[PDB]
């Protein structure tokens, strides 16, 4: 009877994501606890297409964020939108999306939302990569209270404080309508490595008022809070003598991030819909840095502010249903950076009363837009789409006076088809413009180079879901050219060079019920996900033909989760190949470990847990083990000041313990 759906992304419905016309998974909390995940990247990494390497460089810290989409730079997870409940993550979202401070928690989500194709139009920007949404968790119908924590152990490692997370919500809806609920995340400890101490705290205030069936409120305050040593990259020399020790004493970071949303929806019928919704966050992340013969301090504060109003309708027209879409979005950005010195040889640490060599202050005012129409026709649903964003940057420079301004467009076309074969089986090929903002950085390089204009990608996807309720997997392709990106893949960038990578490949997963094969297999659920990702470098230059680096070739698990009555016995493999450190792919490792030939490897991991059931709080308690074997591995930073090798998680114990109320 006609119902306009609206938020496709929203809470990550099952059946929105299996409607969705193209690429796109979902992970939800149900099934965080089965690996031992605590983090955001280690839920990530269970999904096809996405690589989320181990803190290292810059992000060597839990603090921020490190993951890529197809082959697209992992570092700081520029390449796709990240957002939380719709919210940006970014503290500067189109000048600076590299998330060295990540203010988010998987204790606090219900789910994780990777749209790796169809979200072009809709969200932005650093859009090539697709949109990642943080579902935070829903206030519940009914007063409601749940707990967990977790504890990690590295035996092998000569770290011996230990790490733990925990979470806590409270929360429920009274009879007039209005529910708030309280989340809290938070982490402290160390890793396997030294020098990693940590102390994380996401405290969120999400509210909802729903006096009647026609108005609707929503609000959500969060307050993130957190500091870590980071360990840093060794040499070979340092790494062969002791893999777990850090040879970057200095090297720390801490930042927090205050956030308010607040938002609005009005409807009136099933068939209209319309929202609202503000947003505003103050960032402030800074950090103590080895660099040669010097000790930097980097105090950065940010703001940004933003408002979007949407509306959403349904209308027949003949024996096809239209479901026209429209927004609207105005952020604006502004930035502070700063960074203070001292001599190493010295002994003490830069302060505010130290000498600083960096003083700027950036900005944008972006305003985009954004049309799309889901019509129904038959078995089909073809849905046409257009984006467009008109975004003005500047940096000012202090020190030297100067002041420099991009003024540039994005419009962004898209075409998305679904064909339902069966009441259980979909095919999906798309098509979506894609784009990468002139980050503050590379202002300089485009008003030099003359050449102000966006870094444009173009992506193309096939793929089918199946789900006969015993048996669900999908299988798809895509196709994606990313041109003239202001980082260039030479080795070395000049002011007129532009990068042009290629990404083709193919994701799939399944998850299937043995039971249905014997009942001595019952309970028995056997699953598998897996991508080949080819992301390659098409710039003319020193690089043409080379692989692009961080990306291996093929990723991806296997596991089987077996739960005879209360118990759940979980067994788990990571896998993935081999990769490269930089753009000129060197094989050979250079003495600083900063570059060379990154190995590929297959992990196993194990848990028990048991459900004690209603009475006793619906107490879960669990044992784990990740890295079974303890198989040896390491990535590299190739860049960063803390570059070199970073050795891999070895064999680490864990405990998990939960409560609902």
């Amino acid at each position: 009877a006609l119902t306009v759906v609206g938020d496709w992304l929203g809470d990550a419905r099952e059946n929105d994501v299996f409607e969705h016309a193209g690429a796109r998974d979902v992970i939800r909390r149900e099934d965080f606890a089965k690996t031992g995940a605590t983090t955001m990247r280690e839920v990530l990494n269970r999904i096809p297409g996405v690589s989320a390497p181990e803190n290292n460089g810059t992000g060597s810290h839990d603090l921020a964020m490190n993951f890529g989409i197809r082959g697209l730079n992992p570092r700081l997870a520029s390449r796709s939108t990240v957002l939380m409940d719709g919210i940006p993550v970014p503290f500067a979202p189109y000048g600076q999306p590299q998330l060295s401070l990540a203010p988010v928690s998987l204790g606090n989500m219900d789910a994780i939302d990777v749209v790796r194709g169809g979200g072009a139009v809709r969200y932005g920007p650093q859009s090539v990569g697709g949109v990642v949404n943080f579902v935070t968790r829903a206030i519940p119908q009914d007063f409601g209270i749940e707990a967990g924590v977790e504890g990690q152990l590295s035996p092998t490692s000569s770290q011996n404080n230990p790490k733990e997370t925990h979470n806590l919500m409270v929360g429920g809806t009274a009879d007039n309508g209005f529910g708030t609920a309280l989340l809290y995340s938070g982490t402290r400890g160390s890793d396997w490595r030294e020098h990693s101490a940590t102390r994380i705290d996401d405290l969120m205030l999400k509210s909802k008022y729903a006096p009647d069936e026609v108005h609707t409120f929503n609000s959500l305050l969060q307050y993130y809070d957190g500091e870590a040593d980071m360990p840093g990259g060794l040499s070979r020399a340092d790494y062969d003598a002791d893999r777990w020790q850090s040879t970057r004493p200095y090297d720390r970071f801490w930042g927090r991030r205050k956030l308010a949303s607040l938002g609005y929806q009005f409807q009136p019928d099933s068939q209209h819909k319309f929202n609202i919704q503000g947003f505003y966050t103050q960032t402030l992340r800074s950090g103590y840095l080895e660099q040669g013969k010097r000790i930097t301090l980097s105090p950065r504060n940010y703001w940004v502010r933003g408002i979007e109003p949407r509306y959403s309708q349904i209308f027949m027209i003949g024996p096809s249903a239209h479901e026209v879409g429209v927004g609207y979005r105005y952020l604006n950005e502004s930035t502070h950076e700063m960074r203070y010195y001292t001599a190493t040889s010295s002994g003490q640490l830069p302060s505010g009363s130290s000498p600083y060599d960096r003083d700027t202050r950036s900005g944008t005012e972006a305003h985009a837009w954004y049309l799309d129409d889901k019509i129904d026709i038959g078995n089909w649903t073809i849905t046409p789409g257009m984006r467009f964003e008109h975004i003005e940057s500047y940096q000012n420079n202090a020190i030297t006076g100067t002041h420099e301004e991009v003024s540039y467009n994005a419009p962004l076309p898209a075409l998305n088809v679904l064909y339902h074969l069966t009441d259980s089986w979909n095919l999906y090929a798309n098509t979506e413009g894609s784009f990468g903002t002139v980050q503050y950085s590379q202002i300089g390089k485009a008003v030099q180079s003359g050449n102000v204009e966006p870094e444009k990608a173009r992506t193309w996807e096939l793929g089918t879901r199946y789900d006969d309720g015993a048996l669900t997997a999908e299988m798809g392709l895509f196709l994606i050219n990313f041109n003239n990106q202001y980082d260039s893949n030479q080795t070395n960038d000049t002011v007129t060079a532009r990068g042009k990578t290629r990404h083709t490949g193919l994701e799939t997963q399944a998850r299937y019920d043995l039971g249905t094969l014997t009942p001595t297999l019952d309970n028995v659920s056997i699953y598998a996900s897996y991508a080949y990702v080819n992301a390659e470098i098409r710039e003319k230059g020193d690089t043409y033909g080379n692989l692009v680096p961080f990306s291996p070739k093929h990723k991806g698990t296997l596991g089987v989760d077996y739960k005879p009555g209360n118990w759940t016995f979980n067994l788990n493999s990571d896998f993935q190949s081999s990769q490269f450190a930089d753009n000129a792919n060197t094989v050979k490792e250079s003495a600083d470990g900063s570059t060379g030939r990154i190995p590929g490897f297959m992990l196993w991991g194990a848990r028990v847990a048991y459900d004690f059931g209603p009475q006793m709080a619906d107490l879960n308690l669990a044992f784990g083990v990740k890295n079974i074997f303890d198989q040896d591995y390491f990535i590299r930073s190739y860049d960063d000041n803390n570059k070199g090798i970073y050795a891999g998680q070895p064999r680490t114990l864990y405990m998990q313990g939960s409560l609902k109320f």
